[PDB]
């Protein structure tokens, strides 16, 4: 059980983790790995609702996005800029990472869930952004999404451009 | 002159990049590389002094520890873990980065102050936050240095482990 | 050598000295009097290279503009307004702060480049954060350098206004 007990201290370094593409654009605080996570997950799920699958499929494509950026515990968010120079070992990371696990769980299935979200959830923090720093909305624009669901609601939040939900 | 104004402007993402070992000790805000690179200059510059080194040598150990972790402003501060699954270009990174210099100078004649003044900061950083987070003073032990200044300089730090310079 | 330790130990405190000016436009994590000297001290470099002046020079350049705020450790950075009812003995304050060195190396053939890389550091910081707040940008106008290195750059940051060097 230690193991296990090691793996939850390491996932809480997520909230200790910027999501660091945003900090060359003078943001001081931003969003953590695990915040980008948690509502690129709760995406995950509407993007599987709204694209027909089952309330199950939907709840299997936000896990798959909770454990999306997981390795970046060990190798933080490499930022495009940085990828540039930076090559990492992602699966090497991820299998180390998940060692406790007897057998790792199918997510091959929801992959694309995952990945438009994981865009969608970055255009969204964009266009948030984008009030305190204009540039901010580049991550935004000229997203490539593969599903029709991420390009309806990406239509829209670009439609918009208001993140005042209250009132 | 563009380029040189944009490397200025590239310098100061530096104010804005964490020193990443210090995140997962779960220290919120964390000295910067800029300021990592401010005080490892200083150092470098005491180092050569009390070496035996002149003043002109002594500017020179400086000014190379500034230099010192330049690429990371596109390479990030890749902290000990990470370097275990990321393997980073940095000559690479480096070069495109002082493209607008014509000829790029030596400083291999204090790479050794330089190399250092970088663990004798991060040593006496490690002193300074075991105040807020007991573990922090793991960084500033079992320090490797080469120097004998560096060496009597970490023995001194080490005996008193006392940051308050204020009496 | 507990002298030197406690003026490394002091120096650190420029990490944790806000660059006070900025406070009042609502700036809330602003740069550290560290990170200005950081970042003062490789424009220093620059405009000794660009001026002509050697490689030796230069690094002497960039020395001196590190150590051109060190006092502020035990006096602050007393911004504008301050400066109307607060004076402050300098002098003082870096005598007893340097008392550690047998002698203090004379930077006043670099002065010039220390003064204008001050205030370009400041006009680049200006333009930077006024993508936050707009107001920002008064701290780089009107900026009255003395070199002709300094005015060219000058000249081309506020040409640009922008701090975009990623692309």
């Amino acid at each position: 059980m230690d193991d296990v007990v090691k793996f939850i201290h390491e996932v809480g370094s997520l909230k200790l983790t910027p999501r660091s593409g945003w900090l060359k654009l003078g943001i001081r605080l931003p969003e953590s790995v695990a915040e980008h996570n948690f509502r690129a997950a709760i995406i995950a799920f509407i993007l599987a609702l709204k694209s027909g699958e089952s309330v199950e499929k939907a709840c299997k494509a936000a896990t798959a996005a909770l454990f999306h950026d997981l390795h970046e515990a060990r190798t933080m968010d490499l930022h495009k800029i940085a990828r540039r120079y930076v090559s990492c070992d992602e699966e090497g990371a991820r299998e180390e990472q998940l060692s406790w696990m007897e057998s790792k769980p199918d997510f091959s299935d929801v992959e694309v869930y995952v990945s438009d979200a994981d865009k969608l959830e970055l255009a969204f923090q964009g266009v948030e952004y984008s009030q305190q720093v204009s540039y901010a909305i580049r991550f935004a624009e000229n997203v490539e999404l593969k599903t029709d669901a991420a390009k309806e609601i990406y239509r829209v939040l670009m439609e918009r451009k208001n993140p005042v939900w209250w009132r």
